């Protein structure tokens, strides 16, 4: 049995099919639900869209080798970056939120993603 764990974790922390607003709140809201407000955490990126597209990028199909181990996608995603505000790491967490669309880094184990990599956000 392979240990899938860090993919759920993964989508936990940085997948949300369909969300909606995508504005201060959604994100306040969204890094409270998805337990990440203890502590707060600086920044956090979600990917909408469909599973399939980001698990692709694990393989040549919607992925390239990019840097040192990780992938970059072909495919562009909407995206939306939440950044913490005011100078406490811990709640209430206050973020703001940037909509965006573009390619986007991860780690891949097992053919699935493991990690996002938040400086292409920052």
């Amino acid at each position: 049995a392979q240990d899938n764990s860090r993919y759920t974790h993964f989508l936990t922390q940085h997948y949300d099919a369909k969300p909606q607003g995508r504005d201060d709140r959604y994100c306040e809201s969204i890094m409270r639900r998805r337990g990440l407000t203890s502590p707060c955490k600086d920044i956090n990126t979600f990917i909408h869209g469909n599973k399939r597209s980001i698990k692709a990028i694990c393989e040549n199909k919607n992925g390239n080798p990019h840097r040192e181990n990780l992938r970059i996608s072909k495919s562009s995603f909407q995206v939306t970056t939440c950044k913490l505000h005011g100078g406490s790491p811990w709640p209430p967490c206050q973020y703001r939120a940037t909509a965006g669309f573009r390619n986007v880094v991860v780690a891949c184990e097992n053919g699935l993603p493991v990690h996002l990599d938040q400086s292409i956000f920052r």
